[PDB]
């Protein structure tokens, strides 16, 4: 009877565990499941008045779920709230009102092999000499997900790109940042590494992740979640800061992974008692953790056991240097946007100044 969306890339086998431990206490039996496009399919869906129970997504995606009426206010007490960082509620406030529980706090760190690479670089400038050296070797410096905007981003953003611009505790909607002087130089050089045939514009998920986990590439860019495959491959890793870029430190797009309650769901009490009283603990955390890490939790109790964790530190690094995302319901437009402009401008099919300015009236409007 409770149905719970999580991405193919979360710890769903430990949220099913968590799952077990509820249907122990309550006979309500849970249905972990991981549809692509899960994120696509939500609005569709409970817009007709369907869909899972309850969502895991970033936040991102909240407020436009939020402002359509598809998701049930949660009504955790002062107490429960108490319990998790006050940033991470913040993160989940639309209009004033708290629309999902915060889960787990996520930054893209590059990730390194030890063994290709004692000391890996400080820059992205010097990526493209260590490209030269591996290369030589049947191996390349680097290697990730370029088809999505969220691993593009840091770069995009470190000499002055921006989505919306933050006024005051606000986001002006009409002032985009995707095709100013930053963004262009951040776009140029992704093109560039492309262009000299250090990167590849057809590189995905899969290609980047399985590449690094048989040390062929040196480097990857990757969230926590991706630790617990690179643990059963025999890389030996490390977890750091970002390259800088024109001397600027990348600036990952900051994302909560969070969990709303769907509005047509007929089981909002079990929803609740499954996110406050299983997942968001000590014991029910730790599950999912150990199934794919979160990165740095919610819940106080629980990071400061994680914060110990020198990969957990570097996450919270690249996070302090990036930006939490936006949850106002103009991000889609503006991932969909900046998704087009990488691509386009990876494959040729428009310049870098095209590619942004397209991007800018589509992200504004
Ligand atoms: O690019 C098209 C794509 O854009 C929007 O997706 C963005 C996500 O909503 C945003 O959260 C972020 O997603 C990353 C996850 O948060 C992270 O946990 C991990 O799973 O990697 C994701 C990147 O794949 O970034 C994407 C931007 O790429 C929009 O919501 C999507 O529906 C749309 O298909």
């Amino acid at each position: 009877k409770l149905v719970i969306w999580i991405n193919g890339d979360k710890g769903y086998n430990g949220l099913a565990e968590v799952g077990k431990k509820f249907e122990k206490d309550t006979g309500i039996k849970v249905t972990v499941e991981h549809p692509d496009k899960l994120e696509e399919k939500f609005p569709q869906v409970a817009a007709t008045g369907d869909g899972p129970d309850i969502i895991f997504w970033a936040h991102d995606r909240f407020g436009g779920y939020a402002q359509s009426g598809l998701l049930a206010e949660i009504t955790p007490d002062k107490a429960f709230q108490d319990k998790l960082y006050p940033f991470t509620w913040d993160a989940v406030r639309y209009n004033g009102k708290l629309i999902a529980y915060p889960i787990a706090v996520e930054a893209l760190s590059l990730i390194y092999n030890k063994d290709l690479l004692p000391n890996p670089p400080k820059t992205w400038e010097e990526i493209p000499a260590l490209d030269k050296e591996l290369k030589a070797k049947g191996k390349s410096a680097l290697m990730f997900n370029l088809q999505e905007p969220y691993f593009t981003w840091p770069l995009i953003a470190a000499d002055g790109g921006y989505a919306f611009k933050y006024e005051n505790g606000k986001y002006d909607i009409k002032d985009v940042g995707v095709d100013n002087a930053g963004a262009k130089a951040g776009l140029t050089f992704l093109v560039d590494l492309i262009k000299n045939k250090h990167m590849n514009a057809d590189t995905d998920y899969s290609i980047a992740e399985a590449a690094f986990n048989k040390g062929e590439t040196a480097m990857t860019i990757n969230g926590p979640w991706a630790w617990s495959n690179i643990d059963t491959s025999k890389v030996n890793y490390g977890v750091t800061v970002l390259p800088t870029f024109k001397g600027q430190p990348s600036k990952p797009f900051v994302g909560v992974l969070s969990a709303g309650i769907n509005a047509a769901s007929p089981n909002k009490e079990l929803a609740k008692e499954f996110l406050e009283n299983y997942l968001l603990t000590d014991e029910g955390l730790e599950a999912v953790n150990k199934d794919k890490p979160l990165g740095a939790v919610a819940l106080k109790s629980y990071e400061e056991e994680l914060a110990k964790d020198p990969r957990i530190a570097a996450t919270m690094e690249n996070a302090q240097k990036g930006e939490i995302m936006p949850n106002i319901p103009q991000m889609s437009a503006f991932w969909y946007a900046v998704r087009t402009a990488v691509i386009n401008a990876a494959s040729g099919r428009q310049t870098v100044d095209e590619a942004l300015k397209d991007a800018q009236t589509n992200s504004s409007s």
